[PDB]
């Protein structure tokens, strides 16, 4: 679908939390490991999200995780407005984090390594080159 | 320059670490404001870094930075090796953050918005145009 589409949902995973954006043409994932759900975690996450990637819209299957005046502001001023891939490209990141989950002591560095992984999965393009590819046709 | 080459190097501000990321053939940054400047802060920026771009080679101006376990671990499971545009770019940054300071109350919400100022802006196209159309064209 359009280029700057962006969904961003928490998952909880050994007592934490994991900020997941998926880039929904693509299917390319950024993701964090947050000290606790909050407005102001979202709003840091999209600010840095946004300086990185053209963000037009954010989509959420929790449409609460919007209201804070925190992420209110962090859509102001980056210019962000509201409205079966993202199912699956969670679903994806969630195995892969257990696959490679003993190979580090820290959750949040299985996380990044389960990122990269299905970033890099050519499926024949991968995640990772879709997205830079779409998002370089768009500005042409 | 070549696309996978990325240079890495911390900065202080308020008593706090910048970690900047330049893409040299692009000039465009990633950055984040770490607790210490410690070899396991640096591998976790390079694991996130490398999960979201082909990252080939990182370049420093303190070689000392790389030497950590942690480090060549983070550069052995990533495939990556080491070896006036950077200098540039850390400067413009600096500049921008100090410019936007006083409209955050936390220093990592200043290096944010600079990082975003910093990419989009047109010097005709952006530091983030530019990066996404030297990827998208190697990978071609
Ligand atoms: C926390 C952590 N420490 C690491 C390392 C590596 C060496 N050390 C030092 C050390 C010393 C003694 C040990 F008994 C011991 F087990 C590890 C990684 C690390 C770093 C990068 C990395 C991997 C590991 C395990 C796995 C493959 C992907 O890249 C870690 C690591 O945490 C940080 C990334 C935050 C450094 C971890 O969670 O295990
Ligand atoms: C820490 C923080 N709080 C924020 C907000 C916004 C509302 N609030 C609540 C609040 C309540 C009472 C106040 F007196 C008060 F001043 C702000 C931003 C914030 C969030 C996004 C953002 C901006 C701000 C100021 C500036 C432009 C770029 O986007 C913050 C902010 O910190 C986080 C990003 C971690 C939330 C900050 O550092 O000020
Ligand atoms: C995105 As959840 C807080
Ligand atoms: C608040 As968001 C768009
Ligand atoms: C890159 As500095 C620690
Ligand atoms: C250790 As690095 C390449």
């Amino acid at each position: 679908c359009s280029p700057g589409i962006w969904q961003l949902d928490c998952t909880h995973l050994e007592g934490k939390v994991i900020l997941v954006a998926v880039h929904v043409a693509s299917g390319y994932i950024e993701a964090e490991v947050i000290p606790a759900e909050t407005g102001q975690e979202t709003a840091y996450f999209l600010l840095k999200l946004a300086g990185r990637w053209p963000v037009k819209t954010i989509h959420t299957d929790n449409g609460s995780n919007f209201t804070s005046n925190s992420v209110k502001a962090a859509c102001w001023w980056a210019g962000i407005k509201q409205e079966g891939v993202v199912e699956s490209m969670n679903k994806e990141l969630k195995k892969i984090i257990g696959q490679v989950r003993d190979q580090a002591e820290h959750l949040k560095t299985a996380v990044q390594m389960a990122v990269f992984i299905h970033n890099k999965k050519r499926k024949g393009y991968s995640a990772g080159e879709r997205i830079v590819d779409i998002i370089a046709t768009d500005i042409q």
